[PDB]
């Protein structure tokens, strides 16, 4: 008494009808599970006499799909192009996605979804902005741009921008921030005692107008030659002209702009306004000598206290503290 046994269990293949036992004359039928294709396709089988089964020729691998690794301007994460398998998509910079960035392999061997591709990065025509023109800006794609392209505008005369003058191609298709583009008109600037100043002989000043100031013989400016009319509808500055001072003493060592020199001599002609010195005083305990800062403030200078006049030896020949 000879029954076949329980059929082998091959790879990726599923048998009709299991069971643990089969009478002689009995069938069997193998096929391979979806997505796996084997050569010669399904095995039928009767079970003999003997009891014994025969040899199984069927060898089940994974159907294949397309080949799928080279993406233009682009890039596939892949293992292999086989059934259970999923790729990836990404684009190179300047590029975009034109479909999904995933797809299987699936039972039939077809990609799903469909394949993406990938496609340059384009920007419509920039807008321009109200009381604004467009210095340089040049279409490299018909009549759009590419991805990084840039554009600038320059503002009309008499008109003051507001934020960046470029604009660039974002890697999705629009524009940066566009400038904003408004007029600004300025006061008459001051004139300033003791000096003049000079402007443009117009009833009303505009953005990046200048004005220019001057001072009399004794003195020099607080501030900027030239000022101009800003973004904020004041002026660059207000300066004024303030009053030189007359040396203070006949004959003095004194510390001008890290240097040593001869007061007498370097400020010939008076300290101006903002003319600092340094002057050199004894340390009569270490026996030393120091310095001590004065400056010309609008016609005033005010020596240290400790310097008796250069008329023992001079305080600037005394060895330093
Ligand atoms: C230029 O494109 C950019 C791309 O984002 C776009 O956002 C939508 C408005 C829509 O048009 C969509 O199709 C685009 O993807 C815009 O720049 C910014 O992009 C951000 C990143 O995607 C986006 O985000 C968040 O930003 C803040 C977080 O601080 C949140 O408040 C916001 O609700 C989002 O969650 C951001 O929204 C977006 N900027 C704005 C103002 O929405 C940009 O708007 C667009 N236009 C210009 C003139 O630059
Ligand atoms: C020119 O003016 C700006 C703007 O300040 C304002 O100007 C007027 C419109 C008016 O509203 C004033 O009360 C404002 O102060 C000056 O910028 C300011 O600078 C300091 C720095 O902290 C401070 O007062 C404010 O933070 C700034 N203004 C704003 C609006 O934030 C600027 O200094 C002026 N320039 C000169 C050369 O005076
Ligand atoms: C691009 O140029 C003009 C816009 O200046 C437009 O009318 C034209 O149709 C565009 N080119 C083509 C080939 O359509
Ligand atoms: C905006 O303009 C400034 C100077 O005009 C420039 O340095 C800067 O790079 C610009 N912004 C960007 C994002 O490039």
């Amino acid at each position: 008494g000879r029954t076949c046994p329980k059929p082998d269990d091959l790879p990726f293949s599923t048998v009709v009808p299991l069971k643990t036992f089969y009478e002689p004359g009995e069938e069997i039928t193998y096929s391979c599970k979806p997505g796996y294709v084997s050569r010669g396709g399904m095995r039928k089988f009767i079970c003999p006499l003997t009891g014994l089964w025969p040899i199984n020729t069927l060898k089940c691998t994974p159907r294949v799909c397309p080949f799928a690794g080279i993406l233009e301007n682009g890039a596939v994460r892949y293992t292999t192009f086989e059934y259970p398998n999923t790729i990836s998509f990404s684009c190179n910079t300047g590029f975009y996605l034109n479909g999904a960035d995933s797809a299987k392999c699936t039972e039939e061997g077809k990609w799903s979804p469909e394949l993406p591709v990938c496609a340059p990065i384009i920007c419509p025509p920039p807008s321009i902005p109200t009381f604004a023109t467009l210095r340089v800006y040049k279409p490299s794609a018909g009549n759009n741009s590419l991805y990084r392209d840039t554009a600038v505008f320059e503002c009309l005369p008499q008109h003051a921008m507001f934020g960046n003058d470029t604009i660039t191609c974002t890697t999705h298709g629009n524009w940066t921030k566009l400038p904003e583009c408004r007029e600004v008109k300025c006061p008459f600037p001051s004139r300033p005692d003791n000096g003049f100043v000079n402007y443009p002989a117009k009833p009303t000043l505009y953005y990046k107008d200048k004005a220019t100031f001057g001072c009399h013989d004794g003195y020099s400016l607080d501030g900027p030659e030239e000022i101009e009319c800003t973004k904020l509808g004041n002026w660059s500055a207000m300066p004024s002209c303030k009053a030189s001072c007359k040396v203070p003493v006949k004959k003095a060592t004194v510390v001008y702009q890290g240097e040593r020199v001869k007061i007498q001599e370097k400020f010939k002609n008076g300290m101006l306004h903002g003319d600092k010195v340094s002057f050199f005083c004894k340390n009569k305990e270490k026996k030393c000598s120091y310095t001590e800062d004065a400056q010309c403030i609008d016609g005033t200078i005010e020596v240290p206290k400790c310097f008796k006049e250069h008329s023992k030896t001079d305080a600037s020949d005394v060895k330093p503290c």
